[PDB]
């Protein structure tokens, strides 16, 4: 038994194939000319009144979400569609092409964005299963990308792809590795830092003495969990980095140790900061260059935002100055430092001018006008032109080389210059040379020094409780996987923030909470914790509770082996039931996992399904999953139990595969955000259930018994006899052979 993994390779869409009759189905005009019909329904009166059936239906999603309700109207759409579509059967050898945008993850920068879409694609999975050559999924992220490729879509057979500008993209599933990714000594307190800088493979987690033992002056020590990735961090990668450094600068974590000569700030303490050799479970730095983190931040949060905004502010503040009504030109403004200069400096009532390539203006909260490409030097007439000069009182350079040049024309009237980029760094006298008024100061922040920082730090928390500051969107990675992170990182695909999080650790103190608690899995997975594992706090949720047979005894047991179990009656899907159970949860063993587990079965082939079926099945799953993310406190990891059927789409259950691929997608989207989250796509099990087990041996008894099962047809007309009949205790039996074993059957 392997351990899986689903990739999306690129595929080539045969480029020489018969374009074929289309229709659309869908709210509005095209434009394009191809047949609309704003619903199914009415392409069967076409098809009723004479039209021929089109080879192919597009039928564009409409948008879903993230939330229960989407996910349930999303799904019970795509479902009246499969069913109206199966049912007609001019629409045979036509094929519905149903259109979704970000439900599926293929390139490495790029998250799911709609999970609901997400559990279409499960659903459908199915249906494919059931009915093949009469369905085609499609992802793609911009419409009109589609009709282009719409000849190739079709002749490649393929029933999935996403489309990319990158390429087409089929799914598939792949081994664990390939080559096995990133390998942990195992000895905690590593780190990773680039052993055979030049290229990215070559980096490697190799055990580091510096984090271990002892402390301190000065000094306090870190479980880290995650830490930013700065570009900095890319180009020692590359053996290209001018100077001396350490990888990973920055990080958030749990104090493990302090002292000597450290009061303010004390263990157990959630804390962030500007740590040195960042990426390893276990580093240690300078407590005033370090602080403890705000509203209920994830590490993941927390980690993202220090350099960033140290930079920012001691730039803009202590170097700069920076008054109101002065005006500041910032270069990656889509990038951490780049987007946080321009927060802070609306903070500072300044008016704003700025650079990022096109693909990422959106992401740019900046008046049309103030915007300009990155990787040009067309800014400085538009911007002139946008300006008389003065232009700018202020630059926040980080493009060196000759687009630094063009900066500096930039505010002719005078003002100070600011540059960050190592690679081709200048002198502030012969920067007089170059431009009359101007002052120039070539920057590291560390060079504020502990005092400094600290002073910042403690500044910079107040601006973002104060609402004033919020922390760069996150895309998230695990240490194990950096070569992938920095590889996006260097190619500057991204957007705001790169972090890496440390592989998940439970806190073996803690409570761990597993829903469906008695089923076939849960009451294994229950006993595997307490038996084997760490645990000694459980919590089992199951909607029957203590009551289900035999949970009392599954109860026992686990007691007996020493631990504080505790197993209620709850449905994941009330959220104020589960806020019961969550709180009712002891201070001093605060939960570190939730092992969601708890499930609901259906079966039935697509045309067989209902609405009410589906939310059946959905319920448990999805409401249930939604419930714990939203009560759960952020860095408390989540293990989401999906079904493989959600990924083969193994047919049979459509509805069931929906609720299992919502699972995945919330994961894969959840630990891109940051968080500590995991989705298991089971196959099947051998191991039954207390069920079922039970059930299993009663029969045993009974038979053992000389007894033999009655059919329902003859059980049936036994009630019906037993019920109005004169004897009022009745056993109705079937035996077998003649039962010297039981007194009561003599004669
Ligand atoms: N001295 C110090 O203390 C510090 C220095 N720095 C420096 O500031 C710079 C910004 O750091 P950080 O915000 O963490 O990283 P960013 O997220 O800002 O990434 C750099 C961005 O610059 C843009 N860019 C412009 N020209 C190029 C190019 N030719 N190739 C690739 N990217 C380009 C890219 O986006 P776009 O497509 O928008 O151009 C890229 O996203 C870094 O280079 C770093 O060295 C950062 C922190 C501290
Ligand atoms: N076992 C297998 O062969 C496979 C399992 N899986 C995955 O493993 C999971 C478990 O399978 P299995 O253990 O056999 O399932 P079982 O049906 O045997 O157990 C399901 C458990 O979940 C509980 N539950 C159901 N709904 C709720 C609810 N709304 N609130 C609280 N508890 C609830 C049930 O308790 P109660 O009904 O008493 O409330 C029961 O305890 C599945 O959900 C699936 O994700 C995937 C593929 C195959």
């Amino acid at each position: 038994a392997r351990l899986y993994r689903l990739s999306w390779p690129t595929v080539q869409l045969p480029t020489s194939a018969q374009p074929p009759s289309c229709v659309l189905l869908g709210t509005s005009e095209v434009s394009a000319d191809i047949q609309v019909y704003p619903d199914l329904r009415s392409l069967t009166a076409a098809l009723d009144a004479g039209a021929e059936p089109p080879g192919v239906v597009i039928a564009p999603t409409p948008p879903g979400g993230g939330r229960t309700a989407d996910v349930r109207e999303t799904t019970r759409h795509a479902l009246d569609l499969v069913q109206g579509w199966l049912s007609d059967q001019r629409l045979n050898e036509s094929r519905l092409l149903l259109v979704t945008q970000g439900a599926v993850a293929v390139e490495p920068g790029e998250p799911v964005t709609d999970l609901a879409q997400a559990a279409l694609w499960g659903l459908l999975r199915s249906t494919q299963t059931e009915h093949p050559d009469r369905f085609v999924l499609v992802d793609v992220p911009e419409p009109a990308q589609l009709l282009p490729a719409l000849p190739g879509v079709l002749a490649c057979g393929e029933p999935q792809l996403a489309l990319r500008r990158g390429g087409a993209h089929a799914p598939r599933l792949a081994g664990l590795g390939s080559d096995d990714v990133l390998p942990v000594p195992d000895g905690t307190g590593w780190r990773l830092e680039a052993t055979r800088p030049g290229s990215l493979d070559g980096l490697a987690l190799v055990d580091e003495p510096t984090a271990t033992a002892p402390l301190g002056d000065g000094e306090v020590r870190i479980a880290m969990r995650a830490a930013g990735v700065n570009f900095r961090d890319a180009l020692i990668a590359l053996g290209m980095y001018p100077g001396v450094a350490s990888l990973g600068s920055e990080g958030a974590g749990v104090v493990v140790e302090t002292g000597p000569g450290v009061t303010g700030l004390a263990p157990g303490d959630r804390v962030m900061g500007m740590i040195p050799k960042a990426f390893g479970p276990l580093a240690v730095a300078d407590h005033r260059m370090v602080t403890r983190i705000p509203a209920g931040w994830s590490f993941a949060r927390a980690a993202s935002v220090p350099i960033v905004f140290l930079t920012a502010y001691y730039a803009l503040v202590d170097l700069a100055g920076l008054r109101p009504g002065e005006s500041l030109l910032v270069h990656s403004a889509a990038g951490g430092v780049g987007m946080a200069a321009i927060q802070l400096a609306r903070h500072l009532g300044a008016e704003v001018y700025a650079t990022a390539s096109e693909d990422k203006w959106q992401a740019v909260e900046l008046s049309r006008e103030h915007l300009a490409s990155s990787r040009t030097c067309d800014f400085e007439q538009q911007f002139l032109g946008a300006t008389g000069g003065r232009g700018v009182d202020v630059v926040l350079n980080s493009l060196a080389g000759e687009f630094a040049d063009a900066s500096l024309r930039m505010l002719p009237r005078g003002g100070r210059f600011l540059e960050l980029g190592k690679t081709d760094v200048r002198d502030p006298v012969e920067v007089a040379d170059a431009h009359p008024g101007v002052s120039y100061q070539a920057f590291d922040t560390v060079e504020a020094g502990p005092q400094r920082i600290g002073e910042m730090l403690h500044e910079l928390v107040e601006l973002f409780e104060g609402r004033v500051l919020e922390p760069l969107p996150v895309t998230a990675w695990d240490v194990r996987q950096a070569p992938e992170a920095l590889r996006h990182l260097s190619q500057a695909r991204h957007v705001g923030k790169l972090v890496l999080t440390m592989p998940p650790v439970w806190d073996a103190a803690g409570t761990v909470l597993v829903t469906g608690g008695t089923g076939a899995l849960g009451a294994e997975v229950a006993r595997h914790l307490v038996i084997e594992r760490g645990v000694r706090n459980l919590v089992l949720v199951s909607r029957r509770g203590p009551a289900a047979s035999g949970a009392a005894e599954l109860v026992a047991q686990l007691t007996a082996y020493g631990a504080e179990v505790s197993l209620q009656a709850c449905d994941v899907a009330d959220r104020e039931t589960l806020a019961k159970v969550l709180a009712s949860i002891p201070d001093e063993h605060p939960l570190t996992a939730v092992v969601h587990a708890a499930g609901v079965l259906d079966d039935g082939v697509s045309e067989s399904l209902t609405v009410e079926r589906l939310d059946q099945v959905l319920r448990p799953k999805v409401d249930g999953a939604r419930n714990l993310l939203e009560l759960i406190d952020p860095d408390v990891a989540l293990v989401l139990f999906s079904s493989v059927s959600g990924v083969l789409g193994s047919g049979g259950q459509g509805n069931y595969a929906a609720a299992n691929s919502f699972l995945d997608a919330l994961a894969q989207q959840r630990q891109s955000r940051g968080l500590p989250t995991r989705s298991l796509a089971w196959g099947p099990w051998a191991e039954h259930g207390m069920a079922s087990t039970l059930r299993e041996a009663e029969q045993d008894r009974l038979a053992r018994s000389g007894l033999l099962p009655i059919s329902t047809e003859e059980g049936l007309s036994q009630f019906d006899a037993a019920c109005g009949g004169a004897h009022t205790v009745v056993a109705p039996v079937r035996f077998s052979r003649l039962a010297i074993k039981f007194s009561v059957l003599q004669g």
